[PDB]
């Protein structure tokens, strides 16, 4: 559902146009090559026009198939890999991995396989592309052609650029609808922030950093800025579409109440690396609920409203006695300095949720007022069930310490300790962040599971296209796939041709 001149409105500009990007992008591998799709994609393709580089490109790929392969299926892929790869005589034989770390990876094939084997060569590999073929592709084509897609990036992005369709959710301040970008078709949730309730309630730092929030996490666990802009009577915030509907409703409606244990397992899986990315830009949430985790089209998870998440400053903690009535840690009703611990605790709150099919504080079929639901988080100790594994009572027994020290995930190892536990002991993280792992409720696609002041703060919020999604958007719509052509036979198109514009 592209608009009718979509080829007219994301037509690349002459090269001559991107000087100014050129001698502004820093010129650095991991972002030029790996990071941002698109020159990513790009610098494959550069590669494939060299036999030398080809075999590298394909290496990795295979390293990549062999991370997620299945445990009993290790050995084999690995040797193929070896045989293949790494023999002296081989047409894709690779030679800047040292001759000494080719014999010392048959030693790791010649014991036990781990998931990591080819780690080593595959640092190697990046090494010398990091090298000379970097720099060679920075003076190629699909550099400049690299440089076409970012000056797209850039534009200015407005309310035309846009097609809103239905309000389809409602909150505090403002709504939210789903929207369509008529160049490319792909639909996105408009969250719409009335700028009138916003100057009123003086709530323009918490907007903005709920926007700052979002567009810094990429995430598949969480909902990711794809662009913010400003119109008349309201501000934006493209966010992913979510149409499978909120984990409260398929606990409780479509639930026993509750699930089973595996089930319950998958979605606290993809929460849990979800609350990991979140925490590597040391961003705590707070705001964990079963309302507040979304199901996408194809039955996986994101976390949604960051409304009340806070970038917590390295080596510094927060005070804020904030959230849901039931779902908030005891140092947050305490009223303490606290850090990231909140959202295990959170985490802790959802797994029992699932499994039980009521909060661990409060019955389902009970009647009671907040001050008893927050004396017994405070004091009481939550029983299980035989719905509960031994593994899962353990791991719902951690995250639900009382002492924010002494609870699962709030050493300096962070949320790698929980993905350690028993609990996860049948679950394979690298297969499940690489969307291998089949979601256990899929649903129908048919389904419906339901001044002059302000001027500056405009300024720092309606800051257009997010990068990395913008990108990822190009790509899925085929948009990139269609315009990304060149000349007959390996040669420059006009639009990369500075000799006659
Ligand atoms: C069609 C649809 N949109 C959504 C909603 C989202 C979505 O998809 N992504 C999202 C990312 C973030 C938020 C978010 O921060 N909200 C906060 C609380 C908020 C704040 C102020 C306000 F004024 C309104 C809302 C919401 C969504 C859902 C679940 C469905 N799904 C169904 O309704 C099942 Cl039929």
């Amino acid at each position: 559902g592209k608009s009718k001149k979509w080829k007219e409105i994301l037509k690349f500009p002459h090269i001559s146009q991107c000087e100014d990007l050129r001698r502004t992008i820093d010129r650095d591998y991991c972002s030029l090559c790996d990071k941002q799709p698109i020159g990513r994609l790009l610098f494959r393709q550069f590669c494939e026009t060299r036999p030398g580089l080809e075999c590298y490109i394909q290496f990795l790929d295979s390293v990549a198939e062999y991370e997620v392969t299945p445990d009993e299926k290790l050995g084999e892929k690995g040797k193929e890999i070896m045989t293949k790869y790494l023999t002296p005589k081989s047409p894709v034989f690779i030679a800047q991995v040292g001759q000494d770390l080719v014999s010392q990876t048959e030693e790791k094939l010649l014991q036990k396989p781990c998931k990591e084997l080819f780690s080593a060569c595959a640092q190697s590999v990046h090494e010398y592309l990091r090298g000379e073929p970097f720099h060679e592709y920075l003076d190629s084509m699909f550099f400049d052609r690299f440089l076409q897609w970012k000056w797209l990036e850039r534009q200015p992005v407005t309310k035309n650029t846009f097609r809103q369709y239905r309000v389809l959710g409602k909150g505090g301040f403002g709504e939210v609808c789903a929207c369509q970008v008529r160049a490319t078709g792909k639909m996105y949730a408009c969250k719409r922030l009335e700028k009138k309730r916003i100057k009123k309630r003086k709530g323009e730092s918490m907007a903005l950093n709920e926007k700052q929030i979002l567009e810094k996490v990429n995430s598949q666990f969480v909902v990711n800025l794809a662009y913010a802009y400003e119109t008349k009577d309201a501000l934006c915030l493209v966010l992913t579409i979510m149409n499978g509907g909120d984990l409260k409703f398929h606990i409780y409606n479509m639930g026993n109440p509750g699930f089973e244990e595996e089930r319950a397992l998958f979605y606290a899986a993809e929460i849990l690396c979800g609350l990991e990315d979140l925490h590597r830009e040391n961003t705590v949430y707070r705001n964990l609920k079963p309302e507040n985790i979304l199901l996408d089209d194809y039955g996986h998870i994101r976390i949604s409203d960051l409304g009340l998440a806070v970038k917590i400053p390295e080596g510094d903690l927060i005070r804020g006695r904030v959230g849901t009535v039931g779902y908030m840690a005891p140092e947050v009703l305490n009223n303490q300095r606290y850090g990231l611990s909140p959202d295990y605790w959170g985490l802790g709150c959802l797994i029992y949720e699932m499994i039980e099919g009521q909060s661990p504080f409060r019955g389902r079929k009970e009647k009671v007022k907040r001050e008893e639901v927050d004396r017994r988080v405070l004091e009481t100790e939550e029983v299980y069930s035989h719905k509960f594994s031994e593994e899962a009572k353990s791991i719902c027994k951690m995250l639900l310490t009382k002492d924010a020290k002494q609870r699962l995930g709030c050493q300096e190892e962070g949320a790698a300790e929980v993905k350690r536990h028993p609990f996860f002991r049948n679950m394979n993280f690298k297969r499940l962040e690489a969307g291998m792992l089949d979601p256990p409720f899929v649903p129908d696609p048919r389904a419906v599971y339901c001044d002059h002041t302000d001027d500056d703060f405009y300024s720092k919020f309606s800051t257009g296209s997010v990068s990395i999604p913008w990108q990822n958007e190009m790509i899925e719509t085929e948009c990139f796939k269609e315009l990304n052509v060149f000349g007959p036979n390996g040669t420059l198109p006009p639009d990369l041709n500075r000799n006659h514009p």
